[PDB]
């Protein structure tokens, strides 16, 4: 059922955990070091878990895809093949950003949090950068420990702050990945659907240097030995059995005014979904000619496909629900109910009235915003944007340096550099930006920037056509281009011919003018966000509803049991499904286009010793009423003895606006079972070694 | 489960029934003219059954929509309305050609026919005319008592005759008919399908002259007194429970040469679909802009669709199945099975090249007797053809004129004469005339027929044109024109400057022909047929297999129970559905709009004290694994007590290929709960004077 619980609230669901079927302890499950809450692992928007002594880490292919497709090539390639590794030498790098992050310890520091933002005072833009030198202090007290990274997370509107401590496994290798059309059976057709018959898994080995500590990819380091790890369940699932999630949930939008959901609704749904629709149709169509371009763009093909799929969905569902209309009278109602208190209500009415206007100010430019940062987000003009910056914020103190542009960054920033080699096609490139310029060219003259307008010097399609042939000349093109610049100053940038660096040049005052207008509503948001919140929490309370913060990427745990749901009147889908069903979906032609090896054990009933007696078959997939979103990809799925029965990976079609409004009936996790993980690696692509090392 | 079981089956039946839960004894089932089996009754290609102790008679709206639709116009639209009559002096008649037929007596006959049979040559026509004469001798001596129908039915391609003889009500009346809205809820966009929220009912009322005989309509008539009618199940149906069927169903296809099957795949059911698609385009322009060719069209409309739906349905099941290789491979095993006993499996082995050759025979000319039949089922072509066949045959004595031309014939003669009033349109069937001759014209030169091609003048758009504007001039539109050569003698007829007379006397000869043809290609079958269709079943038996006769318009039993199927892997349809699903549906649009107060009963949970628990709404129809196919519609369902709980009407999407090869998991009756009957009289259309006469 509904909730995305804090570990703080395990007091609260104790019982519920017990009514629905858990039979370990609640303090087992406290313990987050423990066993087996210490085996779950964030990989940074994504899950995972430890299911071995020797650091193997498993989680879904569609997770692993990055990785994945940075170690794959035309001629060579894994997103189709799969891969394998008979022994750990074997493993590849899964590029230098991987990482997997094992849970240490969680404080809170509301009381300072709170403190450090109270002694600003009335400015909003002081109030902001107070957050952030807060958050700076803490960060940087809390990694003098090497190996460990640490994030400050602002819950319920602001009410309540915690720092994680973790530590940052930087050495992630590649173990395993099923082929392709097991791990993203049905592809784009199938996601964001049930029935579902995807075998969406994928392993990684943690490794750390000979002497125990986290270190980046070198050949001397050897695999993490982790303090815990899951086991592989030794009791069928079935049908109405326990079942709960621990992850790493990003965002939710539960509590929300109902202006917020008109917006989303109305405009940032339906102007994102056309843009990536637009987007995939001009890289679908050239990839088709060049499988150079097809594999360098499949992971953010992937991301916009998903994307805009999971919108078009909620816009679905919020008219299936009347997500409006409720959103309206519960409004109506908290407002009535605050009016209805005299003086005690007045702070969450002004509070109120307050983010209502900082939406307005938000509206007036949402256009213009959208549109510069998604044109900016192109390859070259993104890379020349934020090495400029870095090489601005490189000449303060670290501590005054803007996050993503301090020390700890540097790291990663490193890193996506070298990372887009496998990612970037200058003919592909070009037509994206040509996109968005024509894309800027539509917005009316009160959303256009000036920067821009005279660095286009026109209003055409020749100008833009002068621009993109100006852009082509670009020497950022190349990774050790890129490098360079990553080390250089600011004046080197400023003297450069290179017409990518120019255009981040001339744009830059324009993108710091604007942050620093996000960071003056953010500072009147730190104000009001807290206490409508708590407003709206308290709402919820005095009419018995479930009160649980919104996602924030941070841990939290979900529960419930396996089981079905009914679409419509006369039909229902059953928790399961089955080899027979995959194969029954087959057309060999992508992506229904199952591996012969899979085609002949079902045809030949060879169900591995998998086989549940309860669905006549092997499990693939099933559904379950826990409360997932994005982020919880990957998430193991644990059974009433803490043991592993499936990896979280997906939503059903009605689920998805649960984001905005949540639905018991039709809101679903779909996990793949472990039964199905196990048998692809016995009779589809073997890997012998792997279930040995998990004890299967 | 599978099975249209002859009642002479019973014995082999009553164990199976037991154990599916039947609590009446076997013995009371098998009392043909008992409780309950004696209140059903046949209409003539649909079943139906008393309901009270006046003459109340249930069916389907569907086969009451001929009555209905000839009752109805432009300005009164009982179709789109309803009917309902407070008392029964207010109801209408059915039309002259209705006819509800009581079971009185079943004899076998089988060793007579047969050595009628046998007694002829060796000559195949001869043998024809023979049964021929020995049929209508032993239907002229079965009705020689006044108000008796009797028929012969040829059951397992001719192993056993039996002789049926009913009582034959000829007055028929409409006592209620929910709108159509309410009748045929869903159209033909739910047409074959499940889910299903369809009210498909209606009752008429059966009458009898005052002395008690069967008459034609008269004011002096009244209710006939049925010795035995159905009441309303006291005990609410669920999933699982025993439900059975007796009706008429008309015919099926389950022992068949495998060229039949390719032939009726391949050939048959795509030309006859493509045929009555194109109509069916027609029709429905002409009466978007022309009230009167709408209703006046409306039943043939209705056949069209369903049969060409029926055949897009049994093609498709085919590919699901693979029904041909399905085919294919039993009938190796029975050729195989035959050699096999060499010196006694002999006589079999050569009937099957015999049969086969008469296929091909077939074959040779189907294309030709096809657009011939369906060019002279146009109206005043096949009334004009009728009409004058009739003159020929009345020169000769009536034991040797043929079947449908006898005096017994003549009554349903006159009837269609006079309905076709309500069915025709001379603008309309001007444009089925053209797109039959455009038809006939592109016949390979082969198979063209002589008198057609010199009635004609040669074959373009210019003799079509001439064609149409001569066959214009037709008296034959009105009714009374109809009746005067109803009347006149073969003299007169070939005397006739009446283009369309002058069209049947010039063709006449060539039919007669032809007709002569089909005896003998009959004849030969007569010889064949049951020696190798008693092989096949014979095989069926060696096999374990289920062994019961192709359906033949006869009385069959069906049972099985309440249950559910599931198309496809994740899902399963439900054996219910609810009221809540019928609004779901609702689009304000034909076919799916409701009566408002429907709509208003739903909104408002007013379930009527008819509510199921265990679905939490009225049901609505159901699904069950008997086996049911085109006549039974308007079967009473019963259950375990012999209660009325539902109407037969229709089956689901994957069922339809069961014609030809029966699938256990994907055949299901689609029934309408005799609790929605109720539930729509008591709140939605009513009919409280019904439901008081039903004792509810
Ligand atoms: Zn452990
Ligand atoms: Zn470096
Ligand atoms: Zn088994
Ligand atoms: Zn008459
Ligand atoms: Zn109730």
């Amino acid at each position: 059922g509904e909730g995305m619980w804090v570990p703080q609230q395990l007091p609260e669901i104790a019982g519920p955990l017990k009514k629905a079927g858990l039979k370990l302890s609640p303090q087992q499950i406290s313990d987050l070091t423990g066993d087996p809450m210490g085996a779950v692992v964030a990989l940074g928007g994504c899950t995972a878990s430890f299911v071995s002594p020797n650091g193997l880490v498993v989680t879904n292919h569609h997770c692993a895809y990055g990785a994945i497709q940075l170690n794959s090539t035309a001629e060579n390639n894994l997103i189709k093949n799969g891969f394998n590794a008979p022994t750990t030498a074997d493993e590849v790098s899964a590029g230098p950003n991987a990482r997997v992050f094992v849970l240490d310890e969680i404080t809170d520091v509301t009381k300072d949090a709170k403190a450090a933002i109270a002694a600003a005072g009335d400015d909003a833009l002081a109030r902001t950068k107070a957050l952030e030198a807060f958050e700076k202090k803490l960060i940087a007290d809390c990694e003098a420990e090497a190996g460990f990274r640490c994030r400050l997370y602002s819950f319920s509107g602001g009410n309540t702050y915690r720092l994680f401590k973790n530590l940052e496994i930087k050495d992630v290798r590649l173990a395993y990945a099923p082929p392709g059309s097991v791990g993203k059976f049905g592809g784009d057709i199938d996601n964001w659907m049930w029935p579902r018959h995807t075998g969406d898994f994928a392993f990684y080995r943690a490794y750390v240097g000979k002497d125990g500590k986290p270190a980046a990819f070198s050949k001397d380091n050897v695999p993490y030995q982790p303090k815990h790890w899951l086991k592989f369940a030794d009791q069928p699932l079935g049908a109405g059995d326990f079942v709960m999630v621990a992850g790493y949930p990003g965002s939710t939008n539960r509590y929300a005014l109902a202006a917020e959901f008109d917006n989303t609704a109305q405009w940032t749904y339906p102007t994102i979904a056309r843009h990536y629709k637009n987007q995939i149709a001009m890289v679908e169509a050239a990839g088709k000619q060049n499988a150079d371009i097809q594999v360098k763009y499949a992971a953010t093909m992937a991301g916009w496909n998903n994307t805009s799929k999971n919108y078009d969905g909620q816009l679905e569902g919020f008219k299936r629900i009347d997500a409006a209309g409720q959103k309206l009278r519960e409004e109506a109602a908290v407002l009535g109910w605050l009016k209805g208190q005299g003086a005690k209500g007045q702070p969450a009415l002004d509070a109120h009235a307050k983010l209502l206007d900082l939406l307005e100010q938000s509206k007036a430019t949402r256009d213009r915003d959208l549109t510069l940062a998604l044109f900016n987000n192109t390859a070259m003009l993104g890379s020349a944007t934020q090495l400029y910056r870095l090489s601005i914020e490189r000449e303060k103190p670290n501590a005054e340096r803007e996050s993503g542009y301090q020390e700890r960054d540097l790291p990663a920033i490193e890193g996506g550099l070298k990372q887009l080699e496998r990612r970037y096609v200058a003919a592909m490139d070009r037509q994206l930006q040509e996109y968005w310029l024509n894309e800027y060219i539509k917005l009316p003259a009160d959303q256009r920037v000036a920067a821009v307008d005279a660095w286009l010097g026109g209003n055409d399609a020749a100008a833009v056509k002068r621009a993109l042939d100006r852009l082509a000349g670009t020497k950022l093109g190349s990774t050790e281009e890129r490098l360079k610049w990553f080390a250089a100053d600011r004046k080197a940038f400023e003297a450069s011919n290179d017409p990518a660096i120019q255009y981040a040049v001339a744009v830059m005052p324009t993108l710091l003018k604007l942050e620093q207008e996000r960071k003056t509503r953010a500072g009147e948001n730190l104000a009001a966000r807290p206490v409508y919140l708590q407003a709206l929490a308290d709402y919820k309370k005095s009419q018995g509803e479930f009160v649980y913060p919104d996602a924030n990427l941070s841990l939290r745990i979900t529960f419930g049991n396996v089981m079905g749901y009914a679409p419509k009147d006369g039909m229902e889908y059953t928790p399961f499904t089955t080899l027979e069903g995959v194969v029954a979906k087959e057309t060999g032609q992508d992506p229904f286009d199952s591996p012969k090896a899979l085609l002949d054990a079902v045809a030949a009933k060879r169900y591995g010793g998998l086989e549940d007696k309860r669905i006549g078959s092997v499990p693939v997939n099933y559904l379950s009423d826990l409360d997932i979103t994005g982020g919880n990809s990957g998430s193991p799925v644990l059974d009433a003895h803490g043991k592993l029965v499936g990896l979280a990976f997906d939503g059903n079609w009605e689920s998805v606006s649960s984001n905005w409004v949540f639905d018991p009936k039709m809101t679903r996790m779909i996990a793949v079972d472990g039964r199905y993980l196990r048998w692809i690696m016995q009779e589809v692509y073997p890997a012998p070694q792997l279930l040995k090392e998990m004890n299967v």
